[PDB]
């Protein structure tokens, strides 16, 4: 048929898997970027193989990509070329970016500063510069850049991480408005306090019911957000249902960033 | 059998009709407040009688209410009283509020100041004071207060209207955070440049396609928003699929308020 | 000497007294609205009579106004009429507005709602509609409206107070932009954690242990002084800065950053 | 006597010259970083030499620095090393950062992206990492980082410039809150539509019709002067205001309101 194509990076963890499932139910074809290997590999919460079988049952064709560095121009340009080759179209793109670094500002090394710029900014710059040309040509496109809820409140101990996330949102706003007249939407979603293996291990909430209660007590809604909730909101900005929002940052942290 | 209940005010125009259809598709019973009469009556784009026919097809019981002053405590208290009588529960509420007024700040009469304070603030204060107790008791609830996109950018010629909309969003942020510990979400949507007869006639664009073209020229996405899109976004905050957002204001103006 | 004139409401308390002194030192004539009486009167931290003696020493004429209700159109229209009489000009206006109310949102009575709308909004609407025509005509004016730092972050327990302070800031933004082409600036300043009898008595700090707990909530770990707030406020009213209009400035030690 | 010390980078242009004068008048010793040479050298609107004469008249000792790369850790660490050598103390710092780049987002080369990351961010990260340790040990300090008014509204055609300026403000907010604890304040001032040879030449206004069209985009319908900017900047560095940290102040005549 004429199914549309969604691209989801880091799709072996975080929101990617759940987003891929519902995006398939919306009738999409999927190009998943992620980490190769099985569940025993680090950063692999749902293996590529495990998804392909389930997404096929939803009727989805899936192309997997795992040999690109998304902090560089080449890695992102090569990713989009391999999408347009397999499917000939790019309608939706969900670019998951960033890598967490915390600590005192005066304790930040030059390597931490170089890494946070590469993951929070270079990923967005080269990511958008690669997904926008195919959409501007087709006259229609939808893009969600996944930054961080700290972008709306860069706090102590999160200076260079929150600050660059604030810069990524600012870029998304400018880019979202610059290409609005071509009929493409670029929006940012910043989350925090999400219930997935990454956040659970980072906050030491894994296995400790008390520490998890303490982490939840920091959320106004007194809970951790679920991937199915995030995927639903994310898919709503990438499935063609909403076409009147661009250049905006949506906080998804249970009220923490209100 | 155990179908949640959604309250939608002003449901004879604006997002009400379209929201009622999709909310019924999410499996919700409805209580529609609005203006009684037929299509010829002022402020009735979709009459009551036409909707209960459609909403019953989708499987929704409907209660109609049209004899209340939503700018007063009594009107809103009576609305919720009659909701808890017919269905015995209030899971979601969509409180459309406000009435447009523009002009130079120094030209604003004391009547305009009194009316903008009643439609932009009194409706929100009394509306939220009414719908919140049933949800706090239930330990779960989703509320969307419709203010205006001008609340994010109170501009010249819209001083008192936009300013009080900024206050309504401010109330929504505080209320949304204050009751998040009870499982209740309260969020604000503020639109502009919508495709419905209310804005179409106010912008003098119901006919003149050149005036409509110069109107869409002010929207970054170069078009007017449809009610089917707004109902989709609004339903996402009222159907139980997203329970990790509260106290937040969402712009829906094609990037105008980004 | 054709000295510009500054109007300062609520001037018997809060920033009013300290702002008048510096404003005088910058060569201004003063119109002080405030509560009449002595120090034993409620709401009077620095009595009227005390300020005229000092304000005169700094070389300043002061007109005292105390018989207006600033929540009404007549109260503010009368105040400005009496300014344009004694001095015939209005260059700077500092409109202290608002009145605190806190508590659970669902506990808020209809009277608390009507009062916070009168003090946080009506004072701003009528206060601005009164001071602006005289400046728009002169082609130059500078106005600072005092809202609250809660306007920037309306939090639980301060729903209707902080929410209406947000609306006041919103009004101040549109008004400051709308009349910028006439060369008049309208900006808002919202403070919190100030060191003066008003805040000091409401937080039960007037108990060094409680006061230390108060300041622990401030990022700069201290309370702000009126001399500091007068300086920042006078900077937006002395003509030195004329490139800022329609903006809100948090002044809470970083609490509202 | 113990004259306090203020550091001002890029002091051969922008606010630097005018800020130097008023901060000298406020009883501050100075350390100016800038580009050495005469008025013929690019980027020198007020030559070094012409300044040292004036600040000396206002009673200020001034140490000059022109051999550091402020986008690197070494240049900043050396600049502050030489400040604590000549004067033994750092009380105030005005870190002017950034370099303008505009154009379509999809036309931006990897060199522009690299250059704007270095001028809008690396200058801030290394600037604050250098000036902050001396003030934390002193228990008091005042910093003002100069970003851009585009940080508050990163618009089309200013994608990666305004976006990185927004990240610079985000860092300033976190840093200003993280060290308020130690009695130091870090705040941001982002300007636009200023009357100095830099902006005048970029917008081709140095044509009265283009200048008038430029002032038409400003709500206050005028261009800001360095004497105005220095007043606001000095107020955040002279120890008068000590109740604001981690905040971003727009200074564009209301353009970023
Ligand atoms: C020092 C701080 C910094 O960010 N850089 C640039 C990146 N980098 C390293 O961290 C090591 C070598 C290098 O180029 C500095 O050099
Ligand atoms: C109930 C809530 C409200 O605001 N009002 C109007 C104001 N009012 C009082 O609070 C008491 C008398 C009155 O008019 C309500 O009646």
């Amino acid at each position: 048929e004429n199914r549309p194509v969604a691209l989801i990076t880091m799709a072996t963890g975080y929101v990617g898997p759940a987003l891929a499932r519902t995006m398939a139910d919306r009738g999409f074809d999927l190009v998943l970027h992620g980490t190769a290997g099985d569940g025993t590999m680090v950063g692999v919460e749902e293996s590529f193989d495990s998804q392909i079988a389930d997404l096929a049952k939803r009727g989805a064709d899936v192309l997997t990509i795992s040999d690109v560095d998304l902090t560089t121009r080449t890695g992102n340009q090569s990713m989009i070329e391999r999408v347009l080759e397999r499917f000939g179209r790019l309608d939706s793109a969900c670019l998951v970016t960033g890598l967490i670094v915390t600590g005192k500002f005066l304790d930040m090394t030059c390597d931490q500063w170089a890494k946070v710029k590469a993951t929070n900014l270079d990923m967005v710059f080269h990511g958008l510069q690669a997904v926008l040309p195919p959409m501007v040509a087709a006259g229609a496109g939808q893009c969600v850049v996944f930054t961080s809820a700290t972008g709306g409140r860069p706090d102590p101990m999160v200076s260079i991480y929150g600050g660059t996330r604030a810069g990524a949102n600012g870029i998304v706003r400018a880019v979202g408005l610059e290409h609005a007249r071509h009929g493409v939407q670029v929006n940012a979603i910043g989350t925090n306090y999400m219930d997935f293996p990454g956040f659970l291990k980072a906050s030491r909430a894994d296995g400790d019911p008390e520490r998890r209660a303490m982490i939840e007590a920091q959320v106004p809604l007194r809970r951790l957000g679920t991937m199915d909730e995030l995927s639903s909101v994310t898919a709503g900005l990438l499935d063609g249902s909403n076409r009147f929002q661009t250049g905006q940052f949506f906080d998804f942290s249970g009220g923490w960033g209100a």
